[PDB]
């Protein structure tokens, strides 16, 4: 699995369960393209998204939906969604963990890249 | 003021200066479409990004250029650069202050609305 | 104002205000003694704690009590209390902000050491 | 495993490898007593610090050591350690996870409660 993604939520101290995320890819003319998407399971985290195949050097962008997440929860929060934007397998294949941190007002996100 | 962005390294514990950042506003097409720029000052601020007249309702996203930040340090970093994606919504006399801390392969940001 | 602390609120998208805490210094048999304490402002800032002559090198912890802050607010947090704790050391001037974003679940702090 | 950390390093986009933590509970006389140390595996993980009878009821700090991580790699942070503070199973048992991301002037933690 090269490209995982782990969401926690910092106001219930709990995995962030069924949020949606969308995962793009920088074209040749420079757009977005649909590359991948999926829902954080109960563990909060999302598994399966691409195939060492498939993921290859590229610009890739990961939105995280939070809005619906907190919205979902009955809860209003400033962010849109969380992005994280980043290179993939410049110098060959790369495993990548994003991990993101959910607040109302606030989040964090970090990657893990392994080899 | 209505909108201040505030930048700092995690990595040196001090602002971080001459940061690049734009600020776009989503049209009816769901394009972004320019809005304001500038670059963080020696306090690792950038003030002055637009006026209360001009600061209407709508979604915005700030791309903040922590790429050639690392870069001209020395560092290779993880993301191409951090978004905060957010919609202002008039809720009595509100200030922002996005303030993001920074890391090679993380990045943390926060909203601060107060009246 | 060789030392400053700032706290935030990352449910509510503001200064904690009201936020209490103590500074401590440490002792030549490890004991923790008291240094200075007192309350954030409405701007989420607590200033005024120390100065130059008396803020010498050493090891120094600040205990925020960010319990009593949430239960306040009608909200059961995770941490008995946010503690920071580091060296103050000679080189140049050296101005310490110390700030701490807080969530029920979570909180994160960084330094900012300037000149 | 009720009790479990995860360190994360948001410098080099690695697990945090090799980071000391002790474990205190607080006595009755309120002073604070060894309950247990580990350090981190390969993985960033420390698992079996303690059993499910041993894991009383109590108010609980885990020290972790990161001034020697960073110092280890070569890097003088600021922090001494961070420090995560808390009662633990005061409504039955409960399992912890508590996450760490480490920067040198910078760290964040979160706890994950599950029953
Ligand atoms: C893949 S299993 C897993 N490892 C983790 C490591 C950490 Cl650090 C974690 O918390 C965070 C995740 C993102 C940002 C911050 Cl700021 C924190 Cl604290 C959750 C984790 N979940
Ligand atoms: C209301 S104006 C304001 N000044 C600030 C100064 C600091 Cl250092 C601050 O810290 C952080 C900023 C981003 C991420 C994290 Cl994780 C932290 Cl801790 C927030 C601030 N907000």
């Amino acid at each position: 699995c090269p490209l995982m993604v782990k969401v926690l939520d910092a106001v219930r101290g709990s995995p962030a369960i069924n949020v949606a995320m969308h995962v793009f890819r920088k074209a040749a003319d420079d757009t977005w393209e649909p590359f991948a998407s999926g829902k954080t399971s109960e563990s909060g985290e999302l598994h399966g998204l691409t195939t060492e195949e498939e993921f290859v050097e590229g610009i890739y962008k990961v939105e995280i939906d939070t809005k619906s997440y907190w919205k979902a929860l009955g809860i209003s929060p400033f962010h849109e969604h969380a992005e994280v934007v980043f290179t993939a397998n410049d110098s060959g294949p790369r495993r990548y963990t994003i991990a993101a941190l959910l607040s109302p007002y606030s989040y964090s996100t970090t990657a893990v890249v392994t080899n």
